């Protein structure tokens, strides 16, 4: 019987399974990285570092919490991020709804913190 | 030790290597399937959000150049611009349109999430963007 | 008795009264001219030539009837008057209320015409 | 015709001139008072509108650089700009302020009407404009 051939076939099987695993790991890491980038870098208010609460979008296309941008605007009428003079504000149902859905998949600590801020800021639109 | 015993130990030694390799193989498969599940769960989350929160109600596609109206509703720039050739009112709430604002956060979130989905999904979006920018 | 002096005093009295009258006439004409200028040149919509109905003011500071500017905007997104790209609209309670008060002092023909257009355009804000 | 008769006709001729002049004088006064009434009626109309429709609720003056908010309420530019240093909400309806738009029609109407009022009223406005533009 070819004992050497049995070992070589088991070794290739193992090598194949390892590369499959390493690929799946890189794919997993890439997706999570991208998800976290969205959470941390797109959906967090630059003024308060929280996920937007009652998101408002300015004429310059940047978004902020309603509470945050109003406090800012009492002192300065330039977008915090791009410094263009602020000419319009609008609330964004889609951003609020997207954020609620995303946050719903996070830890109950994160979820409860968000609830506390919402009530603390009297953020009515998030019923 | 005599051939029957020497044969038996050589068999045990060979089998121990095979079994060590099968244990590694099995464990590697389990780690692979775990990361596959972890990946799929995040992909499921992205699909849920994209399909149920980030689709334009007019075209049913993920927003392409998302714009937000004064009434807080959002649409593709193309779709609302076509709508406004006939009615200056929100397709959803029918309030008079007073302002239209591009939303970078919506666009970046969509672009970043879609980048993780299949080639078929990514390509459709690229085609749709090209179609909408094309001259007519 | 000085008959010549009686005639001269009556003549001066008359001359004084005539100049007073001519001054009052010029003042009267000036005020009316200004009132009509406001009515005809400030409070009339350039698109429909009616006193504004449901006045809307654009980012460029020009005002139009709501109905008129919406029809315009289906075809062009430039202010009719200054041709700047339209970026915002807002209704104006003060303009509507001012116009109602002014029109209230005009003929019942003008008042009834305005009522007809309001209902014809379904101009809700003017209850 | 004899002196009594010649005297009498000379008296009648003199009196006829005086009476013709008094008739003219009386008629001229009536035309003057009529135009005075016509003028005052238009001035009353302007005052009614200015006082009851074109005053800023914050300062009680006729609007100086009128601005209109998204909620359709108007204020002086100076007054709303000062208010917004403390609250980003309409002083009248308390809605969140989303836009602030200068209104040429309001400004031109005020300027044109005020130009017909007393020197005292016109001067106060000029002073107030100067005060608000002054550095501080
Ligand atoms: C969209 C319409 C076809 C479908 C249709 O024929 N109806 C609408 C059905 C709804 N579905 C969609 O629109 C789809 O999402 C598409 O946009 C789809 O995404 C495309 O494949 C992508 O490009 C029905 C016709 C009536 N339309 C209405 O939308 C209803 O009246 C309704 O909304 C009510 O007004 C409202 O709900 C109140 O109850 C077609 C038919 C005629 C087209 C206009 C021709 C003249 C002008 C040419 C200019 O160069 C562009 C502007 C345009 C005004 C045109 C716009 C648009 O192109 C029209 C309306
Ligand atoms: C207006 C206030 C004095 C009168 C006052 O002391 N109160 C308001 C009374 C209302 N009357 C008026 O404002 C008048 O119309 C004046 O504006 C008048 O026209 C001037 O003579 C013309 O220049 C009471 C204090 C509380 N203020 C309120 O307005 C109430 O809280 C009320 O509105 C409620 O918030 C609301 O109704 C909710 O119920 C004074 C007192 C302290 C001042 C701030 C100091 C610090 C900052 C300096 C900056 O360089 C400019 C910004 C500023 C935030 C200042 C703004 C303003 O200058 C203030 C508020
Ligand atoms: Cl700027
Ligand atoms: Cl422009
Ligand atoms: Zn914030
Ligand atoms: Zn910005
Ligand atoms: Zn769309
Ligand atoms: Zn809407
Ligand atoms: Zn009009
Ligand atoms: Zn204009
Ligand atoms: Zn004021
Ligand atoms: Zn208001």
């Amino acid at each position: 019987k070819d004992f050497e051939a049995i070992i070589q076939a088991k070794n290739k099987e193992l090598e194949q399974t390892k590369e499959e695993k390493e690929k799946m790991q890189a794919q997993k890491e890439e997706v999570l990285s991208h998800m976290n980038d969205v959470l941390e870098n797109e959906l967090q208010c630059i003024i308060c570092s929280e996920y937007f609460i009652e998101a408002v979008t300015l004429n310059c296309a940047h978004s902020f919490c309603s509470y945050c941008i109003n406090e800012w605007m009492k002192r300065k009428i330039e977008c915090p991020i791009c410094r263009k003079d602020i000419k319009s504000k609008t609330y964004s149902l889609v951003l609020d709804n997207c954020i609620n859905k995303m946050v719903n998949n996070l830890s109950s600590e994160v979820k409860e913190r968000r609830i506390v801020l919402i009530r603390e800021r009297k953020a009515k639109r998030l019923f």
